[PDB]
C-alpha cells in the first residue's frame, strides 16, 4: 500500500497570541518538527518527522516562508497528477481552532492567498483546456457539504433544508443521499461554486459569529475522463473522486466525526475493526482512510506556548497518521 503522505505547518501569531505575548515554542529543520514544553523547560523537546515540516510563522518576504504556492505544489499537485492516472485521491487538513486550516485549504481571494482548493481546481481546468489530443474528452462535476452534528447540508443548493441523510449503498458503498452533483465546465463557474458554497456555512455567536469551529466541509470533484478511438469505437472511461477536505477544530453530537476519526487513525497505524460507522466523517470517508484511494493530510499548527497540549495532541495524531497505508499492470511499449 501507498502510505498516507503528512505534512505539518505552523502559521504566524494570530491576534490571541499576540495579546498574551505568546512566545514561540516551535521549531523546523528539514522535514523535522520539534516543540518545547513552556511549562516544564526542563525536559527535552519533543521532535517529529515528517513528509514537509511547512515553515510559514514569519512572512513572506523571508526567503525560508513556506508559500501557499509551495504547499499546493508539493501535495496538491501531486494529488491532482493522481487523480489524472485514475486514482481516487484525498486531502484533509487537521488541527485545532485557530491554527490555519481553512487558509490551507480556502486560503483568501487575492495576492496568490488562494489556498490548495482553488489551486487545484484552477490547475484541473488548465490541464484540461491544454489538451491537443481530440480523442480525449473530459467531465468535471462537483459537490460541496458541510458536516456540522453529524448533519450534512448540502452547500451547492442552501435551498434545501433537509438534512440529508447519509446512507449505504448494497453494492457501491456510502452516499450522501441527495446531494447536488454539478457540472462545471470553466475554473470560474467551478469557483463561483466554491463562493457560494462557502457564504452558506453554519456560523457561530460563540465564536464571534464566524464560521462555526465545529462544523466539517467536504468538497469533492468527480474527474470523468473518456477516450475514443476510432476503431472498435469504444470508449474507455476513467473516472477519479476528489475529496477536498475542511475538518473542524480538532480542540447526533458535536465532536463524534472529529472523536472517532481520531480513533479510524489510531486503529489503522496500529493495524499495520475500525469504527468507520460510528460517525458520519469517518463512514464517508471510509475509502480514503484505508482504502482504495490516495490520501494527504496537513496538519495545522498554532507556533503559541499557550497551546502547547493541543499543538503536541495534532503531531502526535499527524505522526500516527504517517503510518497508515491505503491498500491502491500495464504493457511494455
Ligand atoms: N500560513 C499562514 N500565513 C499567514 N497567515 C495564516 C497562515 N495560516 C493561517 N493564517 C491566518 O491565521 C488565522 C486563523 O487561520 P484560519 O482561520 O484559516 O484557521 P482555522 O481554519 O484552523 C479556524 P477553525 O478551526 O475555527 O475552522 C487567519 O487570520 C489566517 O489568515
Ligand atoms: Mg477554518
Amino acid at each position: 500500500g501507498a502510505s498516507v503522505k503528512v505534512a505539518v505547518r505552523v502559521r504566524p501569531f494570530n491576534s490571541r497570541e499576540m495579546s498574551r505575548d505568546s512566545k514561540c515554542i516551535i521549531q523546523m529543520s528539514g522535514s523535522t518538527t520539534t516543540i518545547v514544553n513552556p511549562k516544564q523547560p526542563k525536559e527535552t523537546p519533543k521532535s517529529f518527522s515528517f513528509d514537509y515540516s511547512y515553515w510559514s510563522h514569519t512572512s513572506p518576504e523571508d526567503i525560508n516562508y513556506a508559500s501557499q504556492k509551495q504547499v499546493y505544489r508539493d501535495i496538491g499537485e501531486e494529488m491532482l497528477q493522481h487523480a489524472f492516472e485514475g486514482y481516487n485521491v484525498c486531502i484533509f487538513a487537521y488541527g485545532q481552532t485557530g491554527a490555519g486550516k481553512s487558509y490551507t485549504m480556502m486560503g483568501k481571494q487575492e495576492k496568490d492567498q488562494q489556498g490548495i482548493i482553488p489551486q487545484l481546481c484552477e490547475d484541473l481546468f488548465s490541464r484540461i483546456n491544454d489538451t491537443t489530443n481530440d480523442n480525449m474528452s473530459y467531465s468535471v462535476e462537483v459537490s460541496y457539504m458541510e458536516i456540522y452534528c453529524e448533519r450534512v447540508r448540502d452547500l451547492l443548493n442552501p435551498k434545501n433544508k433537509g438534512n440529508l441523510r447519509v446512507r449505504e449503498h448494497p453494492l457501491l458503498g456510502p452516499y450522501v443521499e441527495d446531494l447536488s452533483k454539478l457540472a462545471v465546465t470553466s475554473y470560474n463557474d467551478i469557483q463561483d461554486l466554491m463562493d457560494s458554497g462557502n457564504k452558506a456555512r453554519t456560523v457561530a455567536a460563540t465564536n464571534m459569529n464566524e464560521t462555526s469551529s465545529r462544523s466539517h466541509a467536504v468538497f469533492n470533484i468527480i474527474f470523468t475522463q473518456k477516450r475514443h478511438d476510432a476503431e472498435t469505437n469504444i470508449t474507455t472511461e476513467k473516472v477519479s473522486k476528489i475529496s477536498l477536505v475542511d475538518l473542524a477544530g480538532s480542540e447526533a453530537n458535536i465532536n463524534k466525526s472529529l472523536t472517532t476519526l481520531g480513533k479510524v487513525i489510531s486503529a489503522l497505524a496500529e493495524m499495520d475493526f475500525i469504527p468507520y460507522r460510528d460517525s458520519v466523517l469517518t463512514w464517508l470517508l471510509r475509502e480514503n482512510l484505508g482504502g482504495n484511494s490516495r490520501t494527504a493530510m496537513v496538519a495545522a499548527l498554532s507556533p503559541a506556548d499557550i497551546n502547547y497540549d493541543e499543538t503536541l495532541s495534532t503531531l502526535r495524531y499527524a505522526d500516527r497518521a504517517k503510518q497508515i497505508r491505503n491498500t491502491v499492470h500495464h504493457h511494455h511499449h
